[PDB]
C-alpha cells in the first residue's frame, strides 16, 4: 500500500488486525529513515513491537490501538510539521515514546491510584503516577538485550533519547494541560516559535505539545472513530466507577453517565474546553495544522446533534 494512502488522517487502529498493525508500525519506521540511520536489527525491533504489544492490557480504550493511534498521528504531526527542525535522535524518540506512553494501562486514573493509596501512587509520591509508570516501563522493555532498538545510539544521542521519551509520556498527564496550553499561549503572543533547531529545550517542549496532540486522537479523527474511541473511554469511565464502589472510594460524578446522551454531553464539553481551544492554539504556532479545527468542528457539529435530538425528546 502507498504511504499517501496508508498515511491519511482516516487512519483507525479499530478495524485492523494485529498482523497489519504490526506492519503498521514497522511502514513508519520504514518511512522515517531511522532504520538506516541507526541500523537497527529488524529482529530487535519486532521482538520490541511484540513486547511492547503484550504488555499493554485489555482495556476498552487505553489499549495496544490506542498506542498505534498515537504512533500513526505522531508521525502525521511530525511529517506535517517538524521535519525542519526535529533530529535525526529525537524522530526516534517520538517513535518509541508514542508506543510506550500507556503501557499496562488498567483504564483507571491518577486519581484513583491517588485516592486508593495504591503501590503506585506510593512510590511516585502522587506526582504523575500512571505516567511515570508508562515512562519507566518504556525503559525496561527497551535496554532488554533482545529489544534494544535504540542499541547503536552514542552516549549523547541516547541521553537526548532518553531526555525526549520521558518528557513526552510524563507531558500526556492531563495534570499539565494547561501548563502547556498557557506556555503556547505566550509563543504565539510573540510571533510564535523562532530557531527550533538551536533550542533544544523549545523543541524538547514542541514535542511533547505534539504527543499530547497525538493522544487526543478522538476529536481529530472521523466521527465514526470519534464516537466509537469516545464510548470505549466512557465504559472504562464506567468500569472504574464500579469499582470504586465496591471499594467504597469517591467517584468523579462525568464518569457515571453510561448512554448516548452523556456520551454527547461529555464529548461537548471535552473538545469546547480542552481540544478546541488547545488546536486553536496550535494552528497558529502552525498554520499548517489548522485543517483540524475543521474536523473538530465537523465532530462537535454531528455531537451537538445528538445532544439535541435528545433535548427534544424530552
Ligand atoms: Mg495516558
Ligand atoms: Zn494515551
Amino acid at each position: 500500500l502507498a504511504a499517501s494512502s496508508l498515511f491519511t488522517w482516516d487512519f483507525d487502529a479499530l478495524d485492523k488486525s494485529d498482523e497489519d498493525l504490526t506492519a503498521v508500525c514497522v511502514r513508519v519506521f520504514q518511512e522515517l529513515h531511522v532504520i538506516e540511520q541507526f541500523n537497527i536489527d529488524e529482529k530487535k525491533l519486532r521482538k520490541w513491537l511484540q513486547k511492547v504489544r503484550t504488555q499493554y492490557n485489555k482495556n476498552p480504550f487505553h489499549n495496544w490501538r490506542h498506542a498505534v493511534m498515537v504512533l500513526h498521528t505522531t508521525y502525521l504531526l511530525l511529517t506535517s510539521v517538524a521535519t525542519e527542525f526535529i533530529t535525526e535522535v529525537e524522530l526516534l524518540a517520538m517513535l518509541i515514546a508514542a508506543l510506550s506512553h500507556d503501557l499496562d494501562h488498567n483504564g483507571l486514573t491518577n486519581a484513583f491510584h491517588i485516592n486508593s493509596r495504591s503501590e503506585l501512587a506510593l512510590v511516585y509520591n502522587d506526582q504523575s503516577v500512571l505516567e511515570n509508570h508508562h515512562s519507566h516501563l518504556a525503559f525496561e522493555i527497551l535496554l532488554e538485550k533482545g529489544c534494544n532498538v535504540v542499541e547503536n545510539l552514542d552516549e549523547d544521542e541516547f541521553k537526548r533519547l532518553r531526555a525526549v521519551i520521558i518528557n513526552c509520556i510524563l507531558n500526556t498527564d492531563m495534570a499539565t494541560h494547561h501548563t502547556k496550553l498557557s506556555k503556547m499561549e505566550e509563543v504565539n503572543r510573540l510571533g510564535g516559535f523562532i530557531n527550533l533547531a538551536e533550542n533544544n529545550d523549545q523543541r524538547l517542549f514542541v514535542l511533547a505539545v505534539l504527543l499530547h496532540t497525538a493522544d487526543l486522537h478522538n476529536p481529530i479523527k472521523p466521527f465514526e472513530s470519534n464516537k466509537r474511541w469516545s464510548a470505549r473511554l466512557q465504559k472504562e469511565f464506567n468500569n472504574q466507577v464500579e469499582l470504586e464502589a465496591k471499594m467504597n472510594l469517591p467517584s468523579l460524578p462525568f464518569m457515571r453517565g453510561n448512554d448516548e446522551e452523556s456520551l454527547a454531553k461529555g464529548e461537548i464539553g471535552f473538545i469546547n474546553f480542552v481540544v478546541k481551544p488547545w488546536h486553536q492554539q496550535l494552528s497558529q504556532a502552525f498554520p499548517k495544522l489548522d485543517f483540524l479545527l475543521d474536523t473538530i468542528d465537523a465532530n462537535l457539529a454531528e455531537w451537538k446533534a445528538i445532544a439535541e435530538s435528545y433535548r427534544q425528546m424530552h
